[PDB]
């Protein structure tokens, strides 16, 4: 009956992709971990307009090398398992560090999406990013927010309803 998607979260630890997979996803929610590892594996899903959402949150990773197993599972998980979309979630007060990963997963033709988490620390930090030219120069959506203030999340959901059809 209802259309599904798979969309997988990612970035550098610490950028609120914990308080983002939260807020996205309320109380449908498994918790686990990968097979053999006590790196924990969570779950979940939303439903969006009539279509149903199922969300990954993949291990924290500053690259998509092989020097940790982290990035061994995460790697394998958006090359193999083809998620219909990846949600990069990215620290506006670190923009350039977390930028590194977000290189490496175009390369790897991922279907992308840029979550521009911490606005409102940025701007209490005097950091100023120009989203404008950020979108031009990736070719990638970028969707401002603050998670933990509760802002932008709706438009996150509906930047993620569109995206997914771009892998078509
Ligand atoms: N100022 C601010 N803090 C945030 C935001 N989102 C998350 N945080 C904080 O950043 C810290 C780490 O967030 P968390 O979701 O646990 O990050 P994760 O390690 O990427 O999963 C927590 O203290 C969050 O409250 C935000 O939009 N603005």
């Amino acid at each position: 009956a209802m259309k599904s998607y798979e969309i997988a979260l990612i970035g550098n630890p610490n950028v609120g992709k914990s308080t983002i997979f939260n807020a996205l996803t309320g109380e449908n929610v498994y918790i686990g971990n990968w097979p053999g590892v006590t790196v924990e594996k969570k779950e979940g899903e939303f439903e969006y307009n009539g279509e149903k959402f199922k969300v990954v949150d993949l291990p924290g990773v500053y690259s998509l090398t092989a020097n940790s197993i982290d990035e061994i599972i995460a790697r394998d998980y958006i090359i193999n398992e083809k998620p219909d979309l990846v949600v990069n979630i990215v620290d506006a007060t670190a923009l350039e560090r977390n930028l590194y990963l977000t290189l490496q997963l175009m390369e790897m033709g991922a279907n992308l999406l840029l979550a521009l988490n911490k606005m409102d620390l940025a701007k209490s930090l005097g950091i100023e990013i120009d989203v404008d030219k950020l979108e031009k120069i990736l070719g990638v959506k970028v969707v401002p927010l603050s998670a933990a203030k509760k802002m932008g999340i709706e438009e996150l959901k509906k930047a993620i309803s569109i995206a997914v059809k771009d892998k078509k």
